[PDB]
């Protein structure tokens, strides 16, 4: 019948206490069982496919941190953060610049617009949160403004400039895009130096928007995309909240729409719905979907152009950072998140519009093996040796006709020389297709969250993993630093200015 895979620690979904949990294989799926001393037994889906679950375990990578912000007191996941036992530095920081929003979505992990209180850090508070992120070893390389809807603050372009001034290589905006339907507003974001728009995007028909968002936003999303084309803003990531029964049938359609718009869309990052914050009862009961379920949908709905073997877990590229760090004697941000948190592939869009994953014609598995081997052999000769082996890893038969294989190889080598511009050019050639499954109290796994690489900087000088922030800390923090809406409105204007 069942057989145990792992022991771990989880949370009771009722009282949020830390409780023991078992991860088990059962009928081809991975389940998590747990017991609360007070509220009894719980059973949830952890991963939809036991075979892919075991396959991803081989890419486990344990990171290290040196700069901490909190002490051990109550043990994980209560000591965030970062406490001395966290195993990853910040790769992408989140700063919530507001809890106000110009929407009222039925699915909202932040439960925006319900507290009756306004959380809006000052420009100086945000600079200090950025300093804390930049004090890490290595410094946090990427930051995203979130909330809430960040575009409802009139000072957002100044915050984007500030992030650039503070040294972040990548400045991202998570947004519902509504204000970006005005092209002059989009122009000010580009001019301020925004790297990427992380655009909420739930489908290619009206129904997923009606369900998840409460109204048909599809024409507005389309306008935002057309505005990006008009102003030459070419770095949009579409972000579907993936809900079984709502838009699991539109996975291929979203991917095809991105590929049709690959001049401005650099990726789709699917987010299987996370039962934190605000969720409607049908979503809670019927909507659960996991990373391997998503991978299966991609294969089915792109007619086998993208297959299961094309996806890798995020830490599979941790050794690339390690190697680059050793080659250059400079500490590099390392993607050391848990192997069951997320997955990605990369595809080329050819002339006919067919999707050709880079893994179809580059032996990515073999490439990562050589990388891990050369780390063990660490020097002046490594790069040349790897450059010698790269042709044996390529299948020129399966490569797209519209792709210069020699240029891709050179860009890969330049990434190994710590050329960030080559990594960015590589992303411009391709369409990233990824899926990240943020935890909730039903599937919480302490062994995952200890490796989390996506962190909120808070106004009380903490740095808190995304998955503990949205299950345990968001209300506490927002309540401390909010003022009642009644008084906030009388002291400000709608953009947040005094
Ligand atoms: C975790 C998942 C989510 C993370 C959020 C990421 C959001 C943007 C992050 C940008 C900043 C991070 C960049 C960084 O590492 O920072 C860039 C650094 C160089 O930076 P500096 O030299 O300027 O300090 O690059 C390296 O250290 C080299 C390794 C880069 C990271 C892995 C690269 C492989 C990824 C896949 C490439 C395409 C496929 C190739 C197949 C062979
Ligand atoms: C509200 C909070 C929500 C937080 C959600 C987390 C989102 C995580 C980020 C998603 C990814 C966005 C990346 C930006 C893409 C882009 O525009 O890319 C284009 C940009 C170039 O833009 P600029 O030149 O303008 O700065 O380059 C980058 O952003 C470089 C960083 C790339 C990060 C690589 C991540 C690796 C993932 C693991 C790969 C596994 C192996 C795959 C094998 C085939
Ligand atoms: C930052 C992104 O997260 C999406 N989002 C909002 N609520 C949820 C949820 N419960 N689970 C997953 N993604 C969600 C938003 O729609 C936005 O695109
Ligand atoms: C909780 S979502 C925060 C970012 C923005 N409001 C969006 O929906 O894209
Ligand atoms: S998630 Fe990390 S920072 Fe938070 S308590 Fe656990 S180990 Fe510490
Ligand atoms: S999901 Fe984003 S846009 Fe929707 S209500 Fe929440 S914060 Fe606002
Ligand atoms: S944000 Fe959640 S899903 Fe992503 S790395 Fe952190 S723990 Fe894993
Ligand atoms: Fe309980």
């Amino acid at each position: 019948g069942s057989h145990m895979e792992k022991k771990t620690l989880s949370l009771c979904p009722i009282c949020l206490k830390r409780i023991p949990a078992t991860i088990l294989e059962e009928d081809g799926k991975i389940i998590i069982k747990k017991t609360c001393p007070e509220h009894g037994e719980f059973k949830d889906i952890y991963w939809g496919d036991a075979e892919l679950y075991k396959k991803f375990d081989k890419y486990e990578f344990i990171g290290k941190i040196e700069v901490t912000n909190t002490k051990v007191k109550n043990g994980c996941p209560y000591d965030c953060g970062l406490c001395p036992n966290h195993k990853s530095t910040t790769i992408l920081a989140n700063i919530d610049v507001t809890n106000r929003c110009n929407l009222n979505c039925p699915i909202c992990f932040a439960n925006a617009n319900k507290s009756g209180k306004v959380y809006e850090p000052s420009f100086e508070d945000i600079k200090r949160m950025m300093e804390n992120l930049r004090k890490e070893i290595p410094p946090t390389p990427a930051i995203q403004f979130a909330g809430g809807e960040p575009t409802v603050r009139s000072d957002l372009p100044e915050l984007i400039k500030l992030a650039r001034d503070m040294g972040f290589l990548h400045v991202q905006l998570a947004t519902n895009g509504i204000k970006l339907k005005n092209i002059n507003y989009l122009k000010k974001l580009k001019e301020a130096g925004l790297s990427t728009i992380y655009l909420q995007f739930d489908g290619i028909s009206e129904k997923p928007y009606l369900v998840a968002r409460g109204k048909n936003l599809l024409p507005i999303k389309q306008k935002v995309i057309e505005n990006c084309k008009k102003v030459g803003f070419d770095s949009v990531v579409l972000v579907p909240t993936l809900v079984r029964g709502v838009n699991d049938n539109e996975v291929g359609g979203i991917i095809r729409y991105a590929a049709e718009n690959v001049d401005v869309v650099r990726g789709i990052n699917f987010q299987p719905v996370s039962f934190t914050g605000r969720v409607d009862e049908k979503t809670l009961l019927e909507g659960r979907i996991t990373i391997p379920d998503f991978i299966k949908l991609v294969e089915e709905q792109t007619d086998g152009e993208i297959t299961e073997e094309d996806f890798y877990p995020v830490p599979s590229v941790a050794p690339i950072s390690v190697l680059v760090e050793k080659l250059t004697n400079d500490r590099k941000p390392t993607l050391s998140s848990h192997q069951h948190c997320g997955t990605s592939t990369y595809v080329f869009v050819d002339e006919d519009g067919k999707l050709i994953p880079i893994t179809r014609f580059i032996d990515v598995e073999g490439f990562l093996e050589i990388v891990k081997e050369k780390i063990e052999e660490i020097d002046v000769k490594v790069l040349g040796e790897i450059a010698l082996k790269l042709p044996s890893l390529i299948d020129l038969d399966k490569a797209p006709k519209s792709v210069n294989i020699k240029k891709i190889i050179d860009l890969i080598l330049s990434v190994l020389k710590s050329d960030y511009s080559a990594l960015a050019e590589l992303h411009y050639h391709m369409l990233m297709i990824s899926c990240m499954h943020f935890m909730d109290a039903y599937n919480f796994d302490v062994k995952r969250v200890m490796r989390c690489c996506i962190h909120y900087a808070t106004p009380d000088d903490r740095i808190i993993p995304f998955c503990t922030y949205n299950t345990l800390h968001r209300q506490e923090v927002e309540e401390k630093f909010s003022i009642p809406l009644e008084e906030w409105k009388r002291m400000h204007k709608i953009g947040g200015e005094d």
